[PDB]
């Protein structure tokens, strides 16, 4: 799962896009999306 304050789903990020319970993937920039 994506981590809190970690990148959740940006362009190029092939990692876990689904956040952990209690956190939400929020796109801050097109390439940087942070799980808050
Ligand atoms: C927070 O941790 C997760 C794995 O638990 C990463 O995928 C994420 O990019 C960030 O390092």
């Amino acid at each position: 799962t994506a981590s809190h304050y970690g990148q959740c789903g940006g362009i190029g990020y092939s990692g876990p896009t689904v956040c952990a319970s209690g956190t939400t993937c929020q796109v801050l920039n097109p390439y940087y999306s942070q799980c808050l």
